[PDB]
């Protein structure tokens, strides 16, 4: 009962929708002192409708479950044929995540590779021999980094922290290999002492300022429960937000991969970033698969005076470690009354969640149709690859 053919022409052109400007004051310790609420540990996605229509949520949940019955190889072939952006995904870089950063660096006015001061002037010229400093926190640190170092070469310096094991870095490209351009820190991001350690390492190597921007992956995949990833990844997402506030310099930026944002815990986390940055937006680039839940929290311009929020999240993480492996969990980090009190923030959140669900439903329907009719094709895949490379300034090579 879905019409996937009523969809706009696939394009290299992408539109960004930002949250409205926050005009409320950064919360302080006393204001947040009753904000963390502990409750029963819950994994029921179907009734997380504070920021999404119930009917729409159930529809998307329904499509995903039907779609998951499907055999993997068959569905993967169809999804390759159905995705208009399939052909950009693999090109040029050694790591697919590098093309995602390429995509998003372009979309956000090079704010990552060419950050600006308040007068709009470049902070980092090649001449000045001053470095672009960045951090990459993920299961295999190097993919996001591969793009940055390709673009800025020796004018950049990156710090890596791995989410998996000590040697799970991606130091294979000609630049990530040089410890002068990229320094892995020698693996549990949930341990407070590891957070502090990495924070100090980064502060000591950036003149106590912090990095110009942090690139993070705040979610992990699980087979057989796409719906549940938002909940399973909640502590990782908090720790990445906490890392942003710990190592990004004033006026700096933050980009974080996440999944669905239906839960008040997730939305509370976003609300906090929205309080701490000049501009925040939720964005799904064309280089991420249209049928999945992946999106990016993109934060522009860390404000002054965020230490209370940083300290607050640090306390929440400790509480999460305490509640781990018990029937209790932290269910809120900001009260609903506060989040819903900000009407413009809430309107954006609902519009973002619902738009994502509506598009995801169509993308899943399309794949199903491509499974049933293997002659269906997406003819402009090649033209779109070409236009994207040109637009984003990426060589048409390997």
């Amino acid at each position: 009962n879905v019409d996937w053919r009523d969809e706009p022409e696939p394009s290299a052109c992408e539109q960004v929708s930002w949250f409205p400007e926050c005009t409320t004051e950064i919360p302080d310790t006393q204001e947040m002192s009753d904000w963390m609420v502990v409750g029963k540990r819950k994994m029921i996605i179907e009734d997380e409708t504070e920021f999404c229509g119930e009917e729409l949520l159930h529809s998307v949940l329904q499509c995903k479950s039907v779609f998951d019955v499907l055999d993997g190889e068959e569905m993967r072939r169809a999804r390759t044929r159905a995705n208009p952006y399939e052909m950009i995904r693999g090109v040029f870089f050694l790591n697919r995540a590098a093309m995602k950063m390429a995509n998003m660096d372009f979309v956000f006015d090079r704010m990552f590779t060419n950050p600006r001061d308040s007068y709009g002037k470049p902070l980092v010229k090649d001449r000045e021999a001053e470095l672009l400093y960045f951090a990459d926190v993920c299961a295999g640190p190097g993919g996001f980094s591969e793009y940055v170092l390709w673009r800025k070469k020796w004018h950049a310096k990156g710090f890596g922290m791995t989410l998996k094991g000590p040697n799970d870095f991606k130091l294979e490209d000609f630049y990530s290999a040089s410890s002068e351009l990229f320094e892995p820190y020698y693996g549990d991001i949930t341990r407070p002492e590891n957070i502090s350690a990495f924070r100090n390492f980064v502060l000591d190597n950036t003149d106590r300022k912090g990095v110009h921007f942090l690139m993070a992956d705040g979610g992990f995949s699980v087979e057989g429960q796409e719906n549940l990833q938002e909940i399973l990844s909640k502590q990782l997402l908090l720790c990445q937000f906490l890392m942003a506030l710990s190592i990004v310099r004033t006026g700096g930026h933050f980009i974080c991969k996440t999944f669905d944002l239906f839960t008040p815990f997730s939305v509370g986390l976003v609300y906090l970033l929205y309080c701490c940055f000049e501009r925040v937006c939720l964005f799904k680039p064309i280089t991420s698969r249209p049928a999945n839940s992946e999106r990016y929290v993109v934060c522009k311009g860390l404000k002054v005076g965020i230490d209370d929020v940083r300290d607050y999240l640090f306390a929440v993480n400790i509480k999460l470690n305490q509640l781990r492996n018990t029937d209790s969990d932290v269910n809120l980090v900001v009260p609903l009354e506060v989040i819903k009190g900000d009407h413009e923030f809430t309107d954006y959140m609902i519009r973002s969640n619902e738009s994502h669900c509506s598009l995801q439903i169509k993308a899943l329907a399309k794949i199903h149709a491509f499974v049933q009719d293997t002659t269906l094709s997406e003819p402009r895949q090649a033209e779109i690859r070409k236009e994207c490379l040109r637009l984003w300034g990426i060589p048409d090579q390997a």
